[PDB]
């Protein structure tokens, strides 16, 4: 599978990872992309069982701060698709080693400050918006590398 798509964090419904497996199955490129699914929480077997159902390449576990840095290596993008007014320690971390992140615009959520434009955004909960922002990345690799190094001198900044 030549697209992974990673999401760290707490399986919760404050982290909404149902839109993100949702907007995978609803992708131009379904079969290209694989989640990888990272964390612990109430959700688990629920998400799991989504994924499955919807037929949506996922990989689940967890991972601790040193392993993460490992997984983003091999990403193609990370998406952030909480509400809630989460942690985003995953999502600074991505952008950090260059990756470019979607990110739902909640306005109570801190992490959409991540996003250097639209591209980088999707609605709260919208999963057919989410599927096309994904869709438009894995579609144009030379402003996805672009933007994985503008990325990684924001997040510095950020830092």
């Amino acid at each position: 599978t030549p697209f992974k798509i990673a999401m760290v964090g707490r399986y919760s419904n404050e982290k909404n990872q149902s839109v993100l497996i949702k907007a995978v199955a609803l992708s131009k490129y379904k079969q290209d992309i694989v989640l990888l699914l990272k964390g612990k929480g109430p959700d688990e077997k629920k998400i799991k069982l989504l994924a499955q159902k919807l037929g949506v390449k996922a990989e689940f576990g967890f991972v601790n701060s040193n392993e993460l840095l490992e997984i983003l290596k091999t990403c193609t993008l990370y998406v952030h698709a909480a509400n809630v007014e989460s942690e985003a320690i995953a999502c600074l971390e991505a952008i950090s080693v260059g990756i470019v992140p979607v990110i739902a615009n909640s306005p109570l959520s801190a992490t959409r400050q991540f996003a250097l434009d639209e591209r980088s955004l999707f609605e709260p909960n919208n999963a057919k918006d989410l599927s096309a922002k994904i869709d438009w990345w894995l579609e144009n690799k030379l402003e996805r590398e672009r933007m994985q190094n503008e990325y990684a001198k924001s997040a510095l900044n950020y830092t």
